[PDB]
């Protein structure tokens, strides 16, 4: 599919998106970040660990260019930590990446990690930006409140962001973006004020890649089985009990605290589907669920016994929310080494059409165990 | 087109959208604000003549029957909203009732005016900032560390929606959707000549953020060009004149401050600029506004490259030392030398204006739809 590809996270993140990018990124010219910061940490395991963080992750084609977009926040040391940390496990990054000279910088005194405080610069128009390291007054209006040493590093990865897309897109090649966390986390939409400091949906690819909304081609929104969070704030379908636990464990639901975990939110997936768009889904994880006689799948919000429409800006509100549950009866037996759709357990199958049914869009990935191998293309 | 039309400036501002937007709001069922603040002052008028300033509030309110909405991406100064609302009305235009406003736009707060759009989008960043349904939230006392702002909570109470929902359900209906892109793309917080630009998304991206929609639901974009360039903030400036060309084109396009009274710095049309408005943007047509401006010129120069050290610059330079001293590549135009302020069809435009027409759609490749030649509200040609 000439054009942009897209892949979201569709919850609170760590939904596991990393193998289907990988998987994508093997019929991808170029791999992009278009917003956020070094906060959505992430590794993926092939024939060997590689650890990703603010580089896109679709690098692991060889064959790839990587791109960070006019949107993104850069921290100079972290991005060349990074980077030497790839190349010294034998992945060779610095022929194929390029970086916007428009990007913002996180500076030293942002972190007094500092994704807000750059983005909160930026706003202020104050903010410097990577083109800011190749001008000679970098260093006085620095002082208003080594980067040389990098700035020289630097130089070679930088090109001006509108034009490399523009050209990429007119000869044709196919694009894949790496959004970044996930919808409920966006800095709009998400559980304000428990929510990162910028775009994480789809709206953020548009803006971050300077590109036309008729140039994205495909959105494929990322589905966890169940539901994770990380930080405060309500959490309808949590449970603080054995299930709770289970998904935890057999999930190995931690960053090293562990995860909050709950049962799959489709109210949750309603509105972030409202939100990005999705052409197709990526349903993650869908063995952890492998040993659960019963799941309970979240299909409605009532407060005060009203249907409650959407998802609620007012996190108070949230918090009183009913929730009201489908219950479905699991497979009980290992889907970890399915390869296709039909090797799957009726109940999976059942599953994933309740999924589909219910948001009216289509499953197309599913994750069934950590491997990169362990995944089933249905269409 | 069910869906969303959207009307964004091409340039630095200023470049007279207004009558593109009510052109439009005349088929459009909601008008909606996406992004920006109270930062685009702008007028309507109707027949015996009466005018309507539209900041905040979708210009689109003109036509009768069209419901106006305030999108999540919008940071709002409340007492502002209710002073433009308020007069208005004063003059005999019905809003409240067709106004709608998303309870996650951000607040403008007086703190932030010590016209305070920059410091709202500073906190919203910091995630500190106040949202619309705040002033709900029986804590809205505690995190404001406020008697006039419970008072305007109640007036503003049967606006508020939620946006994701109330937008989804229009476009489900099949509602037509126009859109008011706030400034220009060349003000773009991202894209434009930083740091001298406005303090978010000025172009589509942030539409799509700012109503939280799809980008497959985006049907037209249209971008307004005004037929030279002019600017207002400090920075470079390739085209600008400061000789009698700048004179002129200030003079008789009447380019002063709103309500400063200032003088809007002036210069040639620079396509440069506008191919890469071009690209950010994705225009599927153009209005070329204030062409008559031009009507006095014998020659008329279009800025159509430019080179540093004698090699071509590709695109738009981020950095502002390298656009000032940008050498300018010109295309001189012969003048019209005749009043075009009366031509209502394309056909009746002297020969070298559609000259001056065709040579700006063939330099952008993207076909000129709408085009402005008087200060009057019936003063456009409809090309297609």
């Amino acid at each position: 599919p000439e054009g942009v590809t897209v892949v979201l996270g569709a919850q609170w993140g760590d939904e596991g998106k990393g193998k289907l990018v990988d998987i994508l990124a093997a019929e991808a010219d170029i791999c992009a970040r278009c917003a956020g910061g070094n906060n959505a940490g992430h590794t993926i395991v092939v024939r060997t660990s590689y650890a990703f963080n603010l580089l896109p992750s679709g690098l692991i084609n060889p064959e790839c260019t990587a791109f960070i977009g006019s949107g993104v926040v850069v921290h100079v040391p972290s991005l060349f930590n990074e980077l030497d940390t790839l190349e010294r496990k034998g992945l060779k990054v610095a022929g194929r990446l390029l970086v916007s000279d428009r990007a913002h910088l996180v500076m030293g005194f942002h972190q007094i990690k500092g994704i807000g405080p750059a983005y909160s610069s930026k706003a202020s128009r104050s903010g410097l930006r990577v083109h800011h390291l190749f001008d000679p007054t970098f260093p006085a209006k620095f002082r208003k409140l080594m980067y040389l040493a990098f700035a020289e590093r630097l130089r070679p990865f930088i090109v001006d962001g509108p034009t490399f897309m523009h050209n990429a897109l007119s000869s044709g090649k196919r694009v894949l973006v790496e959004g970044a966390n996930a919808l409920m986390l966006d800095l709009d939409y998400g559980t304000y004020p428990f929510v990162t400091s910028s775009s994480t949906s789809i709206g953020g690819v548009v803006s971050g890649l300077g590109i036309s909304p008729f140039a994205i081609k495909r959105v494929v929104g990322v589905i966890k089985a169940y539901t994770t969070r990380v930080g405060g704030g309500p959490f309808p379908t949590e449970d603080l009990a054995t299930v709770g636990e289970t998904l935890q464990e057999v999930g190995a639901e931690y960053g090293g605290r562990r995860r909050r975990c709950g049962w799959l939110d489709l109210v949750v997936m309603k509105y972030s589907t409202m939100i990005n768009g999705y052409t197709s889904l990526n349903l993650t994880k869908l063995d952890v669920l492998d040993g659960f006689e019963e799941i309970k799948v979240a299909t409605g919000y009532k407060i005060d016994g009203v249907e409650v429409e959407g998802f609620p800006a007012d996190l108070d509100r949230l918090a009183k929310v009913e929730v009201q549950y489908a219950t479905l009866p699991g497979w009980k037996t290992d889907i970890s080494n399915c390869k296709t759709y039909e090797e799957f357990p009726e109940n999976a199958k059942a599953y994933i059409k309740f999924i589909e049914d219910y948001l009216g869009v289509k499953v197309q990935y599913v994750g069934v165990g950590p491997g990169r191998d362990q995944n089933v293309i249905i269409f």
